């Protein structure tokens, strides 16, 4: 199952411009939500103001 993820905080940034909480839920999403969702960098989405302070 790519959605059997836990919650431990290793955020990476998807081809989608979300953050997800780690690479086991970007591939849930990949395989769910997301078609042809990729890691494009570690931590999070850079977005001032929102995913950053």
């Amino acid at each position: 199952n790519p959605c059997a993820c836990f919650r431990n905080y290793v955020p990476v940034c998807g081809s989608d411009g979300k953050t997800y909480g780690n690479p086991c839920m970007l591939n849930c999403a990949a395989q769910t939500k997301v078609p042809g969702l990729k890691l494009v960098h570690e931590g999070r989405c850079q977005r001032s103001n929102v995913e950053q302070f």
